[PDB]
């Protein structure tokens, strides 16, 4: 459950949030594939609940309501047609399965869902399921508001309602059942992993009862004997009862701490400075590299709807944002997740965003679908960052450098650091106040490189800054610190 299954290469995932199955699809054929991502991160594709009050904010997609795979994303079938579109071209497709809880407990029953299922929080009642009063824990739940009150119990964590979201009885084979037979459902249609959504309220336990369920793989597109790539999300920082170690035993986990402290580096924050990188990693205190999931900001986070809180860097802070995504896809640490969203009306009064409920670019309703512009960028308000040429480029940096380790590291003890992996990449960067000239070892081969962030190799010729690499790989490296990007990356697929 620890390895992504993405073919031989390929080295992240990108995060479509709220993309709709047609558009994932064609993504896949049409970028995707041929610039060597490895995955699809999509949004939940079970039935949810169908909030108008707010007017179909994104969170509706973490309040189940059954496991069809019908929602705002697109039908069963175009679910299917989007798996095996992916695979076919070498992109996995990893699903958010929502697995701890189905909707809010006081939400009025009806039809009012994303395939019309009827449901009944009131009386616990999800007959599309089926589900009852037996499969939730308000019996087990020991607190006065039947609701998650305090963190520093990890069993009411597990037990309780997540801000009051109906909580399954994990521990019961049906309910188990239930699950493992959705997750089966997507598995054997050629889906890759999950993200298990809400891990940190789940027993350890339950969690790894569910996954003894699952099958392998399709064995159509993956080697016999392949389990599901598995990432839990647990929200673990500093002091509280549940770590995340504690889920290793089921896979990989959301390493939070990551985008939490890059972002209070690259912001400057308390003092720190990019030089403390020297050690990034299990230095810092994340979890092992081999069972974390790293990212910059998260579908949450990145609204102020999570850990890391402000620190966290988003599309929004765009310059700062493509260096720390840098780093991370030039840093040898954990299997990284890119984040792709879509502009909403960010509006700030008192400190909060007033509109951080803002659903997906839609008609009335209706997602809108991704329309892509002359120069790669996408319009009808999706930002893409995946597509932006110092993102896309870096992803295709972490597969060139694959198994290359983490070497030659230089910094100024303040904001002017790089680094290289192993013989196949160099990077640098410069996040002071101040210009940085100076000449570096790379540990690359003699050679002229294009910069792959500030332009592309094409034709045999660079569009960007070169950089030309001596017979005992030296290298001279200029960046001002008004550059539009003030990082370079170089490696051997730039090569001239
Ligand atoms: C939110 C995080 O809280 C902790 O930090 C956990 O440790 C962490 O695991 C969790 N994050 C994960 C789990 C959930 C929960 O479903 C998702 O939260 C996302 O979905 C939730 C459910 O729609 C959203 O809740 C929001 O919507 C719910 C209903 O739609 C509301 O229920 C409330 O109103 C409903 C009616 O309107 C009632 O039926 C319900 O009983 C009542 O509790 C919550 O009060 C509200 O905050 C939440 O704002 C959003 O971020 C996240 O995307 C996902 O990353
Ligand atoms: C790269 O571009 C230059 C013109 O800018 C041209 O002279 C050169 O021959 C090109 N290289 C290749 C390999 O086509
Ligand atoms: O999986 N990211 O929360
Ligand atoms: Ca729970």
């Amino acid at each position: 459950q620890y390895s992504p299954n993405t073919q031989q290469g390929r080295t992240s995932i990108v995060h479509l949030f709220e993309w709709r199955w047609v558009d994932i699809a064609l993504e896949c054929e049409r970028y995707l594939a041929p610039k060597g991502f490895g995955g699809v991160q999509v949004s939940p594709p079970n039935e949810n609940v169908a909030i108008y009050n707010p007017f179909r904010p994104w969170w509706e997609r973490y309040q189940p309501v059954s496991y069809k795979l019908c929602t705002r994303s697109g039908n069963e079938d175009e679910f299917r047609n989007m798996v095996t579109r992916c695979n076919n071209v070498g992109v996995r497709i990893y699903v958010d399965a929502v697995i701890n809880h189905m909707c809010g407990n006081a939400v009025s029953a009806g039809t009012s869902s994303t395939c019309g299922s009827y449901f009944n929080p009131g009386s616990r009642d999800f007959p599309a399921v089926p589900y009852s009063g037996w499969d939730f824990n308000d019996g087990k739940c020991k607190t006065g508001s039947g609701d998650i009150e305090n963190y520093n119990d990890a069993t009411q964590v597990r037990d309780c309602r997540l801000t009051g979201l109906l909580d399954l009885a994990l521990e019961k084979d049906y309910v188990r059942s239930k699950i493992a037979e959705y997750m089966n459902h997507l598995i054997d249609i050629g889906v890759a992993g999950f993200r298990l959504d809400a891990s940190k309220h789940m027993w350890p336990g339950d969690i790894k009862a569910i996954l003894d369920k699952l099958h392998n793989l399709n064995s159509n597109w993956f080697p016999a004997g392949s389990k599901p790539f598995i990432y839990q999300e647990v929200i673990d920082l500093g002091g509280e009862p549940i770590k995340s170690s504690d889920y290793f035993g089921n896979g990989r986990v959301t390493e939070f701490k990551y985008g939490a402290k890059l972002g209070t580096v690259i912001r400057k924050w308390n003092g720190e400075k990019m030089s403390y990188l020297k050690n990034w990693g299990e230095g810092w205190g994340f979890v092992p590299s081999d069972r974390a999931l790293v990212f910059v900001d998260n579908h949450d986070n990145q609204r102020g709807h999570g850990a890391g809180g402000a620190s966290i860097l988003t599309f929004w802070d765009a310059r700062l944002y493509k260096m720390a995504v840098g780093f991370m896809l030039a840093h040898p640490y954990g299997f990284t997740r890119v984040m792709s969203s879509y502009r909403w009306p960010r509006q700030f009064q008192n400190g909060n965003d007033v509109n951080d409920w803002v659903g997906p670019p839609n008609n009335n309703g209706v997602i809108k679908e991704v329309t892509i512009n002359p120069d790669t960028t996408c319009g009808n308000d999706w930002v893409c960052e995946h597509r932006w040429r110092q993102i896309r480029n870096m992803v295709i940096f972490r597969n060139v450098v694959d198994g290359q380790p983490f070497t030659n590291w230089y910094d100024n003890g303040s904001n002017q650091v790089a680094f290289g992996r192993g013989n196949r990449g160099f990077i640098v960067f410069n996040n002071d106040d101040w210009s940085f000239s100076l000449t570096l070892q790379t540990g690359l081969p003699a050679g002229t490189y294009c910069d792959v962030i500030s332009g592309d190799k094409i034709n045999g010729n660079c569009t960007g800054i070169k950089i030309y690499v001596s017979d005992d790989g030296k290298a001279h490296f200029s960046i001002s610190n008004s550059a539009e990007d003030p990082f370079i990356a170089i490696h051997a697929e730039s090569k001239l």
